[PDB]
Parts: C-alpha cells; structure tokens; sequence
C-alpha cells in the first residue's frame, strides 16, 4: 500500500539461485519412447532453458531392478536437490530417501505419498485418456475386436485399462476387448508374443500400456502390415508420447504407411520443467498431490491417423467429460 522504508538492489548485485535436477527411471529406461523417455526430454528441455547440460545441473539415473533404486536416489542426493522418482514403484523407495535427506525435495510421478513435507505426488486421470483411446477404437474397428497389452497389474494401469473399456462401451458395448498383462514394463518379447495372440484372435487394434514391452507390440504389428495391402493393415494405439515415428511401415504391394491409430498423451516431461520450475524459485509444492486431467491437458488423445467420425466422437466425448456428464471409472 505504501513502502517509505525502502533501499535500490542495482541489478548488477542480483542474482537468482539455481538448483540441481535429477530422474530416477523405472525398469523401462529413458529409451523406452514412452513414460520415462518423456521424464528425461521434459528435464533435458528444463536444462537447456537454464543453461545446464548433462551432468552439469540435470542426469537420469537408469534403475536395473528394483532393488537399485534406493541406490540411485541415495547416489542423486550427492550432487541433486530435486530429485524424481518415475513411476508408482519407486513409493517405498523415495519415501525412504525424503526421510534421510529432509534437506532435498523429492518429487513421486504416478503415486502418492502423503505427511512427508519435501515430496510432491503427481498422478495423471489416465482413465480420461483411455476413454477417448476407446471411443477412437470403437469408431475404427472393423473385426469389433480390440487388444489391451498391460505392463504390470496396478491401480495406474487398471485407470487405462477401466477408462479404455468404458470407452469403447459408450460407443458400441457389442465389441469385446481382450485383456493381456506382460507382468513388466521393459519385455519387448512379451508384448510381441502378447500383440501376435491378440491380433491372431481377431482383433485389428491394439492398446499398448506397457512402457518399452511396447516396442515388441509395434514389431509385432509391423511385420503383420509388411506382409498385407494397406487395406487390410491392423492398428496399435501409442501411449505417453505420440508415438507415429514407431508406426512407420512399407505395405506388402508398394505402399509407405502408418500404423499408429491415435496415441494417449502424458505430459510427464512438462510435469518435470513445471517442478523444476517451481522448486528453482523456492515454491516447491511439497506435502501437495498434483492431479493432472483432460482438463488442464496434462492427459490428451493424437488424433495421428483417426478418421473424420473418430475426431467427432471423440471431441464429443472430451466435451463431456469436461462437462461432468461422463463420469470415468478407475
Ligand atoms: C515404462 C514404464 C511405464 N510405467 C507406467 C506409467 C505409464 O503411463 C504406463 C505405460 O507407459 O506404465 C511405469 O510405471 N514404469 C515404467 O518403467
Ligand atoms: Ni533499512
């Protein structure tokens, strides 16, 4: 309102305190094109925007197991003070190192851990994204059989896995949706095995959930498309990332194609230099759950390759969800 006691700071004397960044990655590793590949470009987007590079302010560390987590966290709090854990896995873990280290900020993706004032929960409504992954399938189909290739059987994947379904019911609840779980989220020869039974039982779409075990899913996909018309090609609907680059074929007679449908959106990279952000400037949200939405567009569908009825229904169905009138189940 006024301010009589003041003095000038010249802008010469100024400075703002930097921090340090680090992710900690699940089995899938930052090469996974999906989950924590999307972690690593969003933290190497915030190190470019500060000026950093690679082991000189921000680093990933690769987890081999889940015993390994503990000790890259423990390894992150040598040189890092915000550190993210990626994936609902590292729970017990990050609890545990928030604990020794109250003096870091520690930042869970896809889990939440509540009373620890230096860890931030961040959770994505990964059933609203399912759900128009749905609709867009539904409206596509024309065997009315679909595929559900699941990482590890968990509440965030049953959030995909109930939004996916009662996505495709609200469309057409005559078409069956097979339901597959590789048991690991860094398997490509499970989800290539999972995606060759699926598509041989009929269905001509697929919904891959399953991190890097994906990548055998697009193989799979790939040679069944390289040996058939463009007509006759069967689809995989991407995950995290948009994931079109993945679907990139030669047809049997000529042609270069896409089978990529559609791809479900997970702004985890955004979520990072968001924090990161936040953190830098001393507003770190710490003790906060941070939930992500179609909303606020934390979650979305790319409508790649979607026909003209398929973008229809689902701007319709994001309309209602937004609304309030659909309401998705977890
Ligand atoms: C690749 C990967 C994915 N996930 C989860 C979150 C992703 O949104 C979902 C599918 O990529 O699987 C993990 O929990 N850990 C991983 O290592
Ligand atoms: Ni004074």
């Amino acid at each position: 309102s006024s301010h009589h006691h003041h003095h000038h700071m010249s802008g010469e004397n100024l400075y703002f305190q930097g921090a340090s960044a680090a992710i900690v990655t699940d089995t899938g590793g930052v090469d996974d094109k999906s989950f924590n590949q999307s972690a690593w470009e969003g933290l190497q987007a915030w190190g470019k925007e500060h000026n950093l590079s690679k082991d000189n302010g921000f680093t990933y560390f690769q987890s081999t197991s889940e015993a390994d987590y503990a000790n890259n966290l423990q390894q992150a709090a040598g040189s890092y003070n915000l550190i993210f854990g990626v994936g609902f896995a590292l729970n017990n873990a990050v609890k545990d190192a928030a604990k020794e280290h109250t003096d870091l900020n520690y930042v869970l993706i896809d889990d939440v851990i509540k009373d620890q004032k230096n860890v931030a929960s961040v959770t994505f409504a990964d059933n609203e994204s399912g759900y128009l992954a749905g609709v867009a399938a539904a409206k596509t189909t024309k065997t009315k059989q679909v595929g559900f290739v699941g990482g590890i059987e968990s509440e965030v994947i049953s959030r995909f896995e109930a939004g996916f379904k009662a996505g495709v019911a609200s469309v057409d609840p005559s078409i069956k949706v097979q339901v597959d779980y590789a048991g690991s989220f860094g398997d490509a020869a499970k989800g290539k095995t999972i995606a060759a039974a699926q598509y041989a039982a009929g269905a001509d779409i697929v919904y891959q959930v399953a991190g890097g075990t994906g990548a055998g899913v697009f193989a799979e996909a790939k040679s069944l498309n390289e040996s058939r018309p463009e007509n006759e090609k069967v689809w995989v609907i991407g995950v995290d990332r948009d994931q079109e680059a993945e679907g990139k074929y030669t047809s049997k007679d000529g042609k270069e194609s896409n089978f990529v449908l559609v791809s479900t959106l997970k702004q985890v990279g955004t979520t990072v230099k968001d924090i990161s952000n936040k953190a830098e400037r001393g507003e770190f949200p710490g003790g906060q759950v941070i939930v992500y939405s179609l909303k606020d567009k934390g979650v979305d569908l790319a409508v790649t390759n979607l026909s003209e009825e398929g973008k229809k229904a689902v701007e319709d169905a994001k309309a209602k969800i937004l609304d309030g009138s659909v309401k998705v189940p977890e």
